[PDB]
Order: structure tokens, then sequence, then C-alpha cells
């Protein structure tokens, strides 16, 4: 029930080169894949060969595997192809800014997590799927999506020709799938808010330790949120449209809803459109700007995430002051 690419695909993949212009760009936290569609497979390889070296992985297992990633994103309007490489591309960010905090496990397992941990979104938020009464919700009925996600990253990796994981010990394999499970899960927004809490607690009081596994879980999945909302550290012509991607679905979630005679909430209702800057404020103060604040702190070199939030804050203010 997978689905595979073709050879013509993972083959076009391993001739890919990047542009030497976008070689600098790509480093930068603010960089938009936006208008660089055919080469997003391409980026994404580029990002794993400069963290992770050369041959880290056989670049043909490779190719085959993000080719695949890819045919397994549905074509919504938010939780697709495109979000799973800007989600990626933030974590390179993330880890090149902190290279030696981290284990070549661990920038495998991420940027791998990042790009499957939203595999197969239908659009539908997981309220959605338990609250009416989908056959997933009957399977996992907490983080619902979240867990479906990381079981299709699995049926994937073990396709015939795709494990890229496969010549690691039997041990470290284990564990990088353990690295990934969590990380995936870590994306359900309803974990965050504990978890920025917990680790507020921790740093505040000094008693973070990354050497401590627990600690190095709740870091990882900070980091997971970060790149997950990083749309919000975009440069405001960015941000604001990818605004309308994220509202686009919540709206068809919306409609979906009205046509079993149930009001959906304001956020989810395309007849509350004037309230959309007004839900922006609202998000980025009680859920961005916390999340990267903490992320700073624990991480200063990511700092520039904070900074770019907070500009495209103001510029929700300025719209709702009426200044744009
Ligand atoms: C990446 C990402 C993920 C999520 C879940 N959201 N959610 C938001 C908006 C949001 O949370 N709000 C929001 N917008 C609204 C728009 C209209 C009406 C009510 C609205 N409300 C209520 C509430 C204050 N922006 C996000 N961006
Ligand atoms: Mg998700
Ligand atoms: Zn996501």
């Amino acid at each position: 029930h997978m689905s595979i690419c073709t050879s013509e695909e993972w083959q076009g993949l391993m001739q890919f080169t990047l542009p030497v212009r976008l070689c600098k760009e790509i480093e930068l936290f603010h960089f938009d894949i936006g208008p660089f569609e055919n080469m997003w497979p391409g980026i994404f390889v580029y990002m794993v060969h400069r963290s992770c070296g050369t041959s880290c992985f056989e670049l043909e297992k490779l190719c085959r595997f993000i080719m695949s990633v890819k045919k397994n994103y549905r074509r919504v309007p938010y939780h697709n192809w495109k979000h799973a490489v800007t989600v990626a591309h933030c974590m390179y960010a993330i880890l090149q800014n902190n290279h030696t905090l981290f284990t070549d496990l661990e920038r495998k397992g991420l940027l791998i997590a990042c790009l499957c941990h939203d595999l197969d979104h239908r659009g539908f938020s997981n309220s959605y799927l338990q609250k009416f009464d989908h056959p997933l919700a009957a399977l996992y009925s907490t983080s619902t999506m979240e867990q479906h996600h990381f079981s299709q990253t699995v049926s994937i990796l073990q396709l015939e020709g795709h494990n890229i994981f496969s010549t690691l010990s039997s041990s470290e394999y284990e564990q990088v799938l353990e690295i990934i499970r969590k990380a995936i899960i870590a994306t359900d927004l309803a974990l965050y808010f504990g978890n920025r809490k917990q680790l507020e607690e921790m740093y505040q009081t000094g008693s973070l330790n990354l050497n401590n596994q627990s600690h190095r879980d709740r870091v990882i999945g900070l980091m997971m949120t970060a790149c997950d909302l990083c749309s919000v550290t975009k440069l405001w012509p960015v941000t604001k449209l990818t605004a309308n991607d994220i509202y686009a679905e919540f709206w068809a979630e919306g409609d979906e809803m009205k046509k079993l005679g149930i009001q959906p909430i304001p956020m989810m209702d395309r007849d509350k459109k004037d309230e959309v800057p007004q839900g922006q404020l609202g998000f980025y103060n009680a859920v961005a700007i916390p999340c990267y604040t903490t992320l700073t702190q624990i991480l200063p070199p990511t700092e520039p995430l904070l900074k770019a939030c907070r500009d495209n804050l103001s510029q929700w203010e300025k719209v709702i002051r009426g200044e744009e």
C-alpha cells in the first residue's frame, strides 16, 4: 500500500547538481525553498551530503528513498511535499549551526524524520479524525497522524532497495529508528506545550543536561517543533503566502464539518476570514514566540529564527492596526 518511485525519477535525482548561487543562501535560516520546486529533492540530498558527508548513504539507495517519500505526500494545500522539505531545511540550518552538539546518528535520523514527519497527511487534523470517527483514530488514539506518519516511514524504509540504514549495526539501526519515532511524535503540537514548559524549567534552574538522554529527547523535540512552524520565520511576503496555505486546509476541514451540520471553530471557518490576522497574533504569541524563545536560550546559534519570528509578529500587528 506504499507508493514507489520509478527508476527515471531516482536516476534523475542522482545527476542533479545545485546551482552555485544557492550554496550560500541555503545556509541561511530564512532561506525560502519556494521558487525552486524541481530542485527540492536535489536540495535535500545536498543538505544530507553537507551535514553527514558525501558517502554517509549509498547515493543510489538514498535517491530512491527521497523520491518514494515524495510520492507518498498528498496534493493538499499545506501538509505537502513542500512542507516536508521546508521543515527538513530548517533542521539542516539548526544542525549546521550547532555542529558538535549532536551525533552522526542524530543528524541522519533528524533530517530523515523531518522529511518524513507529515507523510501521507490528508489535511485533516488529529481532532477531526478522532471527533468523527475515522478508521485511523480507531488504531492510534493519541497523536493519531503522527503514529501513522512514523509507520509510513518504516514501511518505506522496508521497501525493496530503499533501506538507507541497512549498513548500520543492528544496535545503531534500532537507535536511529528510535530517534526518528520520538522526533515525529514530537510534531504533534499537543505535546509541545508540556515539552517547552519542562525545558523552560530545566534551563532556568540549570538542571538541563544534554548527556541525559531524556533531556536530549526534549531538546530534539523542541527542535522538531521549531522546524515544523518555521514558515513564521521566513521573510514577510513568503510568510504571508504560507498563511493562505495553512488556512486553505483549515477551511477545507471546516467545510467538511459544515456538511455534517456541525459548526467549525472560527479558525476553520472561511466565513470568519477577517479574524485571520488576529489569529496569527494569538498563535505567534501563545505558540511561536515561546517555541523560538526557549530554543534560542538552549541553542543560542538559533537566535535568527526568533528574530525573524518577531519581525513577522509586528507585520501582523501592522495588519491589524490597518497598515498593510
Ligand atoms: C503553523 C500553524 C499551526 C497552527 C495550528 N496555526 N494556527 C494558527 C492560527 C491560530 O492558532 N488561531 C487562529 N487563526 C484564526 C483565523 C481565523 C479565526 C480564528 C483563528 N484562530 C484561533 C487561533 C488563535 N496559525 C497557525 N500556524
Ligand atoms: Mg504533523
Ligand atoms: Zn508538520
